């Protein structure tokens, strides 16, 4: 009945607990101490962190709870606008953009993005093929180069050309800095004035490039296999309306901000777990060699990479790279038969803890075992939620998993990997999670592309 | 390219090769002679037996192959209906029952069945505690009493009371006789001498239908809720169609649980105890775990999950003698198997599981040795090398039920008794729909630990 709560700091309540560079991992440790639910208070804010499948399955009842904009998402909305990820469900532009964009994110739609995904993936493989002996790979750095360029190409047929650069394209630099400012604002006024000025400058950089490309495309009339073409031509069946140019810009910004980092983090975590578990690596590499028999992988071949998909799902279980999502009670309701909630009360779903609920997964929750996902029928409802919940779940789920399966498959086909530093897992936190400083050596298998 | 085929008998092709009391073991010997794939032809039938992990990993590609009803499963369908095990993947009632029943067979659902499993397990232990000196145990007989009663209790809250009987409950007698008739039909053709078998077959079907239909009706009239599969099926709805199972299909599911689950599971327990008494060092390690883990008079669900080495013992017993010895597949489209065997759409495959599990390229040269340590890490075992529970979405829905039951019972057996192979038993594997060690007997000396 009475809800646990971590230590307080006088008038600041629990807020200083987030004044750390690893806040999700701090919240996980608190959940370990306090259990399936704890209250978290800040000045002008009350929320409750959920960690058990028992309670999270109720929170995922869409008749009782709707998506809430966390403070992180509210600050991201200052540059992602009413794009899909930072809109309320009841805003006209959410359902409109949802209806228009859903068919362009389906599994069947991945057939049309596949060639562009292969384009960037081959660039990644060629980079690693061209490394000199005993040079090494900066894994999250290269994975982020790949995912940003892939979303850039598939999103609006624009080449960031990240593999030609040490300093990223100015759009990416502003994007990363804007995300950092949004997340840094959480932990916090006269000293912050330069941050505010830079933030507005970074917003302008992103808007100017995306607005320019949209305008360029409308003037040219060119049709491509990208999401921008789909949005310029699509109409919502419900309203009969297309997306306007401002919302199209916010969607493109959203694809980049919401999709690039979770996906590069997943690839980096997956390669981390592979090099730490050589038996799993061998099994995954066998499949990649058996399935990817052509110099360029086909769409159908990627779907056959079953064990690679199991590797990726188990990596998402241990370290879901979007670590939380927020909900609010649509009306007064009782959670778990003992926690009465009032209309509008907020909940946070702490995904890494859900994925460690021993009542669902057994005692070996900390072990990396892709075989847990060998038969997807064994996974209970709402025990595994790396892509969120319900109608507000990740629209890019099929995109992310096709991208990651293709790239991981090509990596395992073309290289043997060495954990030459015996890397100690160090998880950097931004809006997302990724393994900082993860480096490997790759010895080519000398298979042509 | 060219596929081997065993010896033929003119117009009967390979069919007389199955006219034997031990057809799986005959097929294993054929695989030893012919290799990883051979064609097997009968009048109106062509299939291909696969024995290597190299080829079976491709056969398990669900994008290329779907479950086929073997002739055995087609004959079992005459009393198991469109229950889960004898229905095609494309039948509306397969996906419907699959979606409904999957949560009631999860590892989490075993927590709710545990008390009923303990109920029958305690009856088994008490039976053996009450034996007089130099009496012995008929192992497969007692294991089948246990598994049938356990499925009866967990399936529909019905007590067969097998430990109170020499003659089993009439449903069980009809069930066994129906399974025997289905398997006997394979070797036959159906001329006048077999007319009597048809008449018995229908009477046995009526016996099973009448009892199961009666219990369903009793439960609906009572409105009582139990912790059994029947209550779950009376109240469950398929999330996809929104429909519940009808009363006829619920009956077929209950019959399926008994016919499909009892014999494979009792066979596993009997084979496991056989291998333990034939390998005393392994038995000692397993008994040491049971004594260390089962510290209470009655095992808990959490304690059963802690019987790690017992679980490896069971998996290694399933490796050597998978009690459901085969499953059948058909090609969804034209495809090439292993880069050299072209298959046309609809072509059939049989997966010969005991031969798969003896693939030396996977397990090493010591394939015939009983070494539970092979299963210490599932990540070290290659894909599709170990398939005692079938494959994919048509895999055994009762896998967690079977392994929880077998782990609980074997753990209790090892805690409470020392076992003697007093006859130096010679392995003799009886073949029905399933495999089991016929005539396996032991003596049990009680450790005198109270329940
Ligand atoms: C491993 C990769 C990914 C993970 C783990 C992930 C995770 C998530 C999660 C948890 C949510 C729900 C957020 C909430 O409820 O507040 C979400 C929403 C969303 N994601 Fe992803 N995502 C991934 C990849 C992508 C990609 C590649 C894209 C775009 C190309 C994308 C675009 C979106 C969008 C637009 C939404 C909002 C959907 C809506 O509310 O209508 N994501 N994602
Ligand atoms: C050691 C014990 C067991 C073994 C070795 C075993 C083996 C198998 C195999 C190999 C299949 C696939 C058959 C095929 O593909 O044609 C299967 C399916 C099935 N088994 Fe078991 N089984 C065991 C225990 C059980 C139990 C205890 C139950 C029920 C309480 C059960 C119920 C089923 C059902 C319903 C199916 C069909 C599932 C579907 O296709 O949807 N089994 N079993």
């Amino acid at each position: 009945k009475e809800m646990p709560q971590p230590k307080t700091f006088g008038e600041l309540k629990n807020l200083p607990l987030l004044n750390t560079d690893k806040p999700v991992q701090a919240l996980m440790k608190i959940a370990d101490e306090l259990g399936e639910i704890f209250k978290f208070e800040a000045p002008g804010r009350v929320t409750r962190y959920l960690s058990s499948q028992r309670l999270i399955k109720e929170a995922c009842d869409e008749s009782r709870f709707d998506k809430n904009l966390s403070q992180a998402l509210k600050f991201v909305r200052d540059f992602a606008g009413d794009g899909l990820a930072t809109s309320w469900t009841h805003e006209k532009n959410w359902k409109k953009a949802h209806n228009i964009l859903l068919p362009s994110f389906s599994q069947q739609a991945m057939k049309g993005y596949h060639a562009m995904m292969v384009d960037i993936a081959v660039q990644l493989v060629q980079k690693w093929e061209r490394l000199n002996a005993d040079e090494h790979i900066e894994v999250p750095e290269d994975m982020t180069r790949l995912t940003l360029d892939t979303i850039g190409l598939c999103g609006f047929n624009y080449r960031f050309n990240s593999f030609y650069r040490d300093q990223p394209h100015p759009f990416i630099t502003s994007m990363v800095r804007a995300l950092d400012e949004a997340m840094n604002k959480l932990q916090r006024d006269p000293a912050y004035d330069e941050n505010k000025r830079q933030f507005q400058e970074d917003i302008k950089v992103m808007n100017d490039l995306v607005d320019k490309i949209i305008a360029d495309r409308k003037a040219s009339g060119e049709q491509s296999d990208d999401l921008l073409t789909h949005m310029l031509n699509g109409k919502d069946p419900e309203t009969g309306e297309p997306l306007d140019d401002e919302n199209i810009r916010y969607q493109i910004i959203t694809f980049l901000i919401a999709g690039h980092e979770v996906t590069s983090g997943l690839l980096s975590f997956a390669l981390y777990f592979l090099v730490k578990n050589p038996h799993v690596l061998q099994k995954a590499a066998e499949e990649a060699a058996r399935v990817l028999v052509d110099p360029v992988p086909s769409y159908k071949q990627v779907k056959q990479l079953k064990y690679v998909g199991m590797v990726l799902n188990e990596a998402l279980r241990l370290w879901p790279t979007a670590p939380a999502f927020s909900l609010y009670a649509k009306e007064d309701t009782v959670l778990g038969g003992e926690y009465p909630l009032e209309k509008g009360d907020e909940l946070m779903v702490l995904i890494p803890q859900l994925h460690r609920d021993k009542t669902i997964w057994g005692d070996d929750v900390e072990e990396f075992r892709p075989e847990r996902f060998e038969n997807p029928s064994a996974i209970p409802q709402h025990a595994f939620k790396p892509f969120g919940n319900g109608q507000r779940a990740c629209i890019g789920q099929q995109f992310a998993l096709h991208e990651a399966t293709l790239v991981l498959g090509m990596m395992l086909k073309h290289f043997d990997f060495e954990d030459h530093t015996n890397y100690e897992l160090d998880i950097k936190e931004t809006l997302t999670l990724k393994p900082e400083g993860f480096v490997v050596k790759a010895k080519s298998k000398k298979i042509p592309l």
